[PDB]
């Protein structure tokens, strides 16, 4: 009784709409507290059970609803984000590429526009340090793994339930930190360091980050100090920011209320960040389908 019972005669499946590292995830209707609801069902060990069972609800976070148990298997009911991941929502507004004549009339290269993007950036960065501040290390940040929930409000998931200063996980690359690619070890500080390269897909409009580098590159080039390049539409405060996220020293990157502080100052000036206008030879960052 450490979560909201639900009974598994209570849920109406309906259908697949994505999949985690462990299994797929469905969308469907649950009855809760008498009412009928929308939830996305996640079949999930008992201390992180607990943990998750008392995290306890944040703006920036998913939601658990209820857990059912059901032939010997854990389903989860989270709340649910009706936009979907991050990544796709990034990428599905690339309207350039899904709706040229509206780009063109408009010209404009998404239908997102700098603030949005920023908001998705303050609201992952708001929700991490919650997370941070209790412990927690997610691991796996990046955009897939964000939602983009009722009323665009970005949520966390995903996010991995072993609490500690540090986390040792023998087992996602291209956003792990270089002490992760190395150790298999992850802290905040590392989580960080992806964040970094999750605000980087966020201002490419989801381009795949290192695109058309492979990831044995990736190995010896990093620790050389290489780094991602700023995308041409992206202003230099915000490059810095990630620079930051990327320091090889851990302990020298910033923490999320730090960066949270930095995205609240640039939200607030009427200045744009993130260019999504088209200029004369506009494309957007690529997608290598080769390496996903
Ligand atoms: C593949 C990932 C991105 N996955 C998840 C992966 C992991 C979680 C867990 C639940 C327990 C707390 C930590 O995190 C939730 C979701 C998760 C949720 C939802 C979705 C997805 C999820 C992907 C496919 C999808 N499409 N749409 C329209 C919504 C979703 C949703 O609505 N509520 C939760």
């Amino acid at each position: 009784t450490i979560y909201p019972v639900l009974d598994w005669n209570d849920i109406k499946f309906q259908d697949v709409i994505g999949e985690g590292n462990f299994g797929q995830v469905l969308k469907a209707r649950i009855k809760k507290d008498g009412l009928r609801m929308d939830a996305a069902i996640k079949r999930m060990f008992a201390g992180e059970l607990e943990v998750l069972c008392k995290l306890g609800h944040h703006p920036n976070i998913i939601n658990l609803l209820g857990a059912c148990e059901h032939r010997g298997y854990l389903y989860l009911a989270i709340e649910y984000a009706p936009h979907g991941n991050l990544l796709d929502f990034l990428r599905k507004s690339r309207v350039l590429e899904t709706d040229p004549a509206f780009a063109i009339a408009n010209s404009t290269a998404s239908t997102l526009s700098s603030q949005q993007l920023l908001h998705f950036a303050a609201d992952v960065a708001r929700g991490m340090d919650y997370l941070s501040q209790k412990q927690f290390i997610h691991r796996d940040l990046a955009a897939r793994n964000i939602l983009v929930g009722e009323n665009y409000v970005a949520k966390i998931a995903d996010f991995g339930l072993s609490r500690g200063q540090e986390v040792y996980v023998k087992k996602p690359v291209r956003w792990m930190a270089i002490e992760s690619l190395n150790y298999s070890v992850y802290t905040t500080n590392s989580d960080v360091w992806s964040y970094g390269v999750l605000l980087w897909e966020i201002v490419s409009l989801g381009g795949t980050p290192y695109c058309g580098m492979t990831c044995a590159e990736l190995y010896e080039k990093l620790p050389q100090g290489y780094r991602l390049e700023k995308p041409l539409n992206c202003d230099d405060e915000v490059y810095d920011l990630m620079r930051q996220c990327w320091r090889e020293k851990p302990y020298e990157r910033p923490s999320f209320a730090q960066i949270l502080v930095s995205l609240n100052r640039m939200l607030e000036e009427r200045k744009t960040y993130v260019n999504t206008t088209l200029y004369e030879k506009f494309t957007y960052a690529g997608i290598d389908c080769s390496a996903e």
